[PDB]
């Protein structure tokens, strides 16, 4: 009908329940699922859809070999019923890529598919199902976005890109497209040192996203987005709960507008909900690798330095892995306010499980309640000796 | 359009004829067939569709070593085409959880899908196809509900859940919901003693359900229930024909405000249509395991504590694994009544059949007729042999 | 919108084009296809699809064999799109049986599925995808119906039934349906000696059926029936061109109102178009076995005694096996006239293929065109060989 | 709504992006996919849809041995959705026939197959999924026509068919359709010697071809089609850039109206778009093979008999298999200016690939960009050996 606007605040989060869960690689060890990575969850006003990246062979296939590799000819964004796996005859290609993002404006969707070689990659803007726009690689490495969804107001859906350099300094650009045109475009501006893989919601009327400092910060940088006046700011989570994967210790007093050192040149994508007291943050509970996931309330995260959690919620136990989170919100719901949402990856195969020659995922997502609902642990499920 | 209101009487009931088969483990031993268990009917105003907990896996993958056990976190209420078998490729999932109810109320579906370890289980409550609201454990002890479809009456939509001991007196209450929001919610009135798995109609502005006394009844609760005053009573079906499962034998006289001692600890989720003479009661044949099936014309059954059959009519024989069943109707068809229906779960697998090591099942439905047609019995069809 | 009637009259019939064929034991030999037989097309006012009775399992799967055998509690009516193979997937279950029929009367579909014992058969009426009618066997040995099409007119849908022995004289009833409800039933009148299986089509507000003496003619009888009235008779085609199967040889004169000896106690499914001189014929070109399946032009075949072929089309080679043929026409598509089509089913399996346990086969349909068309053979194409 | 015009021109096109891949070899090593061969790509008013001729097998089916041969009963013409593998599942049947063309005139689609031996074949026309045409073989060798979309103009769609000798002079005919019935139809006028699989697409009401003269050429001809006065006229693209295959090596100047010498008795379907000095050439970059695939820019290709390129862009590299490759273009798209696509064939198996006994392919589609993107090449991506 018309473009959505963001008019609502979010809802007060007590807690976390189940959303969707898809069981991808149970379910894959003898039925024609397709090999993933890079999951996400993005609605239409009438449904909430799985995305990912498609690995262009099936977990069972003999072309799941080799799928640890990150970008080749034969990946794609691909979309399909919530809960249900990526399936071979189930799952709708929204275009050819191994870097994306997608939202819906109210009136159709737009989606982003990134391919090419290293040095020559372009980006593809596709809206209605129709490619609209092109944009070329700028710095001449690896042009990447978001890897979950963009978020509109009014027809303007900005969406942060990243080119260059993962371990050193980079070109992170702000582009602003509305059906699909490009309105304007901004270098990063702010504080934040290196931005990659930016999750991000809207609520009244702003865009809030919690990105990745690939190059050297332990806590997560943080874009705010005005898509009315289309200009933004950056900073740090100020929070010394430090939320990137891998990471040193939490320490007492977190730093605002400087990366937390520690670990260099490596991270995760993840995400927060940064509301004042409202405030919940995800993490890995390893600071080593990939492994566990947790929910925790810490008030006013991004800016107070010193501040710890007040509750939390774990969803995945550090003996299960995980990998790659972000956020999502039915903002075609009804009621008085938005109810957060995110997914968890949860990765199997390679490089930690290295029996099988493959790696996939399998997708966990929770939305809040406002409830203090009791908690369960959501593991991938699979038993990798069935693989072999 | 508008919400469906429950204006109409039964049909007259004279036999039963064959409404929908699925076939599932037949045709499962060679197609991408997902494990189920605890399955059920439900309609919309436009179409009837089968439902059940998937166990999150195929039968032919490994997967499905273990599929015996009740509750985990790769189950989920998946619905899909009315006779088809649940595939991976055909099935709907409405909501992740170990245990279910679901129902049309004219303008859109609620489902509802408990999950959680068994001290911290929650209830989330989804309409339209999104979640609305949940609802915390209250007796710490498996949270549980119908297993089959609720039934509505101008937007008011009872369900009845239980949550506590299963050997012992627990909790039961009884929620109306109205757009997936609690209008109100009753602890459980009358004379049942203990109350799970109850299987719903209406008619006539009245909505009866036929529950299980897993603790120490062989004859079977019931609860009947105004959703325009939102107020109910409970008390036993009074006839000597007992119909849970196991049982002692038939007695001449039965119990109308009390269980009927003999088996403890146990039981099988069942119905019935209790309608003065046009009153028919559902079994299994065996009175000690889930085998056979059969209908039988009990007049008065309700109330008459020495009421016997009067009509039958065998479903399936006594020499074939049975299961669950409950009750559902098409309350959007045309004619002057409701035309009553039922569902039988056939079970396979683990624990009769314990050469394999999976429990799956098959489902047969059957509506009234007016007329007095021939009987055929409906079996499974698998041959467990051919899963080895 | 409104019930469709039969206003117009057959295109000129010149020749056949080829209209769908499946290919589906080529295809399901390595694929999810489900096993099936006594197949047939049906038209809707927007789509044509294939029908057919299913054996409730895949060709490859262990439950095929034994797939030789009519009757049993895993059979169901199952409609799919024109020309892909019936798959566990995009199969449509329409109803529960082992004998059926199903036409589209313009405003929805009715389907009519037989099931039960030998002794205790009843048919159940579908419209609108919800059972309405029941019918219980009238002479208690094996009620069995068309396995084609039926035909409407102004919402009035004649079926013909027959109920008795299958090598004597039996009892065949005309009914006469409006919206799945009955409005009258007439016993069989006319010369027929024994009616089984007939192809209908419509033109001109009268139906005409071709069916099926299995008693003693080689000839086949024909009902035609008036819709408005509700009345019919029957007689025999009169050309001394035989269409049964087995049959003996053609004499030089045939009959008009007896059935023609040679054969008894078996047939097969047949049809034919009766239209003065612009009339067409069906037959297997083997007077043996279901082998090889050819079209003959006779003119004024139906009532001259001694009409043999004026032209002729070949559409499985003798060389092929071959099965049932029924009639279907696209009651709305656009036009001056119906143009006329039909299907053929190409049995493989047993009992003629008895290296393989199953029996199931494929389909081929063709219409009629004002041109000379130049002809070519369709066979099945499955290498039997190659399931072992 | 209303019939589509072709009323605006083509975009500038500065390079080709990444439109649509399938990865349907790689996907269908492990997955039922289908075996095909000469496959394209055409758009509806509300999506674009992969076509292909179906081979009536799966890849990995026993079925696939001898998918070399061209022409049998078991081809028929598939669509299905855009960069989903050609499954049994998800495959729509659009006719039977080993040679097709296909295309949507704003209000509803028309496809033509023709099927038959190669003495005795026939064309059939599907409008709105019913057949409404049919023509019989003139030359009684082999009828044949584009194996890629056709174009329309205000319901007028030309169409290209052949009929005779590949190795000498055949029948060419023009045939204009609209609503699927024939308008008017003229023997190939103009210099062009020898016809075959016109790749066509339209822009300011004029429709272009480009050919394959199997019998001579090594430069192709050009039809030039007039809707409205349902006139042509043909001749070759007079650069010395040649783009049939086999071919000899570039000369420095072509020829406009005769055939360029060197290769006889073959060819392969090609395409260009010629549109003054944005005119773009593709072809195989092997002058011997099916092997490696530019796009080539040569300004005023069409009558500058020395024009050479002046930029380009490698799409399949010469150590990979290619094939055929035609054009389509969205003439639905937003936007001032068509925007000019086409896709290439990736023919994996016999007869290069030896080692297994099947024939099948990829596809892979580009569109014009006004951007200079960067590129990459697109192969297939299956390794061959793992289907031993
Ligand atoms: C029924 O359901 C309800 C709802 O779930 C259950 O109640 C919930 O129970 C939860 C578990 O106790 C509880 O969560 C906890 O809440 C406290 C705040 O009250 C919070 O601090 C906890 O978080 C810390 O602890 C967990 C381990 O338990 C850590 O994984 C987590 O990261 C937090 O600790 C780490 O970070 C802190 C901040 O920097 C450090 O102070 C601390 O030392 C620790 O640091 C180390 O670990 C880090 C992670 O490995 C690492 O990065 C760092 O460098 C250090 O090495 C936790 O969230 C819920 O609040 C509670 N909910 C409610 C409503 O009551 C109930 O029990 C259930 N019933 C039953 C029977 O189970
Ligand atoms: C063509 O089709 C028609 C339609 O189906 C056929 O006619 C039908 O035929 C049915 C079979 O005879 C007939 O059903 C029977 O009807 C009588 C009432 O008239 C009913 O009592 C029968 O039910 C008892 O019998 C069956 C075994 O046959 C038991 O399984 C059932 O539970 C009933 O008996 C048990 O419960 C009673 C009540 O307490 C006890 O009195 C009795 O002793 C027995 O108890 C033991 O068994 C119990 C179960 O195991 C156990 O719990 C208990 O503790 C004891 O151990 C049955 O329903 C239909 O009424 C009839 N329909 C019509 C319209 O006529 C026709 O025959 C078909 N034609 C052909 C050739 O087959
Ligand atoms: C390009 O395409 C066109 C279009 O197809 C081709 O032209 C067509 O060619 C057809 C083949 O010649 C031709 O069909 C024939 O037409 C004649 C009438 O002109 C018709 O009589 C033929 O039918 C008899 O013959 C076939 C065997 O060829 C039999 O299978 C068939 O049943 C008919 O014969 C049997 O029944 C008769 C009637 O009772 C008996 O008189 C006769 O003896 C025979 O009886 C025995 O066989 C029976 C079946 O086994 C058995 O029941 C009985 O008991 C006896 O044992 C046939 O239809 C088309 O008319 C013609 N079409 C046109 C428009 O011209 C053209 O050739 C193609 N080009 C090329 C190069 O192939
Ligand atoms: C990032 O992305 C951009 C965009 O792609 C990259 O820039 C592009 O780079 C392309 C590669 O250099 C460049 O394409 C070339 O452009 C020139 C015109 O400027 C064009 O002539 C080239 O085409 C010839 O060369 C290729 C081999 O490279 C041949 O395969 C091709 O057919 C052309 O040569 C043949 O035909 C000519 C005409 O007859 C003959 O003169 C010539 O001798 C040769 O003939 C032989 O080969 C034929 C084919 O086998 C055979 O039939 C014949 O008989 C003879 O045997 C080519 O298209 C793009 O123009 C350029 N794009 C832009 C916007 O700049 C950039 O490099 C990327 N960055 C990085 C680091 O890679
Ligand atoms: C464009 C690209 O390849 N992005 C990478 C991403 C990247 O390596 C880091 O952000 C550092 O630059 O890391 C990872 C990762 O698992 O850490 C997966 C992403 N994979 C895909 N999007 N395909
Ligand atoms: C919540 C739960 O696990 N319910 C159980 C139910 C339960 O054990 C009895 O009612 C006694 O409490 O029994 C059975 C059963 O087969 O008897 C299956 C149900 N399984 C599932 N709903 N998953
Ligand atoms: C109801 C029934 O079983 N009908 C039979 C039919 C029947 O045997 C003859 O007409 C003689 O009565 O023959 C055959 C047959 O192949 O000849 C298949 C049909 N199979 C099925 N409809 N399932
Ligand atoms: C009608 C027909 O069979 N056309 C052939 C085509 C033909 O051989 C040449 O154009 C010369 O006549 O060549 C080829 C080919 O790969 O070269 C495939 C086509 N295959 C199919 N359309 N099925
Ligand atoms: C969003 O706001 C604009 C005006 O700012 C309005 O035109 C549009 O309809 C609004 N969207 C909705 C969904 O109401
Ligand atoms: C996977 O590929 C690697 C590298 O090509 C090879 O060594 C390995 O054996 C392969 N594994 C399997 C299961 O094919
Ligand atoms: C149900 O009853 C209410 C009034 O009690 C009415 O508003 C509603 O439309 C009725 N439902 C239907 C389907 O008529
Ligand atoms: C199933 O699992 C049990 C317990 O883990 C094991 O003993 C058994 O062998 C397994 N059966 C199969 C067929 O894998
Ligand atoms: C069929 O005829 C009846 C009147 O005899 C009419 O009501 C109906 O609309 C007609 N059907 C169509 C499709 O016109
Ligand atoms: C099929 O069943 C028969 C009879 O039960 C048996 O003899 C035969 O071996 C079976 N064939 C196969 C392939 O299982
Ligand atoms: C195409 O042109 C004709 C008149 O030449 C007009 O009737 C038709 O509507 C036009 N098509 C569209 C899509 O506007
Ligand atoms: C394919 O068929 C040929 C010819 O019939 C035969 O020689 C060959 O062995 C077959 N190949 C396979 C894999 O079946
Ligand atoms: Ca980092
Ligand atoms: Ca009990
Ligand atoms: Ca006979
Ligand atoms: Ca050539």
């Amino acid at each position: 009908r018309d473009f959505n606007n963001l008019t609502k605040g979010l809802c007060t989060i007590n807690s976390w329940h189940i959303y969707g869960k898809d069981n991808a690689v149970r379910i894959g060890e003898d039925s024609d699922v397709l090999v993933t990575r890079e999951p996400y969850v993005s609605c239409d006003p009438d449904e909430c859809r799985f995305y990912a990246l498609s690995q262009g062979t099936t977990i069972r296939g003999k072309h799941s070999n080799g799928t640890i590799h990150d970008r080749s000819q034969y990946r794609a964004l691909i979309s399909w019923p919530l809960s249900s796996p990526p399936t071979v005859y189930n799952s709708r290609v929204e275009c050819i890529g191994w870097s994306s993002t997608s939202c819906h404006d109210g009136k159709t969707r737009m989606s982003i598919c990134i391919s090419g070689p290293n040095n020559n990659a372009s980006a593809v803007i596709w809206y209605n199902r129709r490619p609209v726009t092109e944009i070329n690689t700028w710095a001449r490495n690896i042009l990447r976005t978001q890897e979950s969804e963009c978020v509109c107001h009014n027809g303007v859906c900005p969406v942060v890109f990243t080119d260059g350099s993962a371990t050193g300094p980079a070109e992170t650009r702000i582009y602003y497209f509305k059906e699909g045109k490009i309105l304007k475009w901004e270098p990063l501006a702010g504080t934040a040192k290196h931005i990659e893989e930016c999750s991000c919601y809207g609520e009244r009327a702003e865009i809030t996203c919690t990105c990745r400092d690939n190059w050297q910060g332990s806590n997560r940088p943080v874009i705010r987005i005005d898509p009315v006046a289309m200009t933004h700011t950056s900073q740090y989570i100020c929070s010394p709960v430090l939320t990137d994967n891998p990471r040193p210790n939490d320490p007492t007093v977190g730093k605002c507008n400087d990366p937390y050192p520690g670990n260099n040149n490596n991270g995760v994508k993840g995400f927060s909900y940064l509301d004042g007291v409202n405030t919940w943050l995800g993490r890995t509970i390893s600071i080593a690798s990939r492994s566990g996931y947790e929910m925790l309330k810490v008030p006013n995260a991004l800016t107070d330095d010193k501040s710890k959690p007040t509750q939390g919620q774990t969803i995945v136990l550090n003996t299960d892995w995980s990998g790659y989170s972000g956020s999502f919100m039915d903002y075609w719901a009804e009621g008085e306010c938005y109810r957060a949402c995110f997914y968890v990856e949860l990765i199997r195969g390679r490089p930690k499980e290295d029996k099988v020659w493959w790696t996939s995922n399998s997708i966990v997502s929770m939305c809040s309640s406002t409830e203090f609902l009791g908690q369960w642990d959501w593991p991938d499920g699979a038993k990798i000796e069935y693989f072999l």
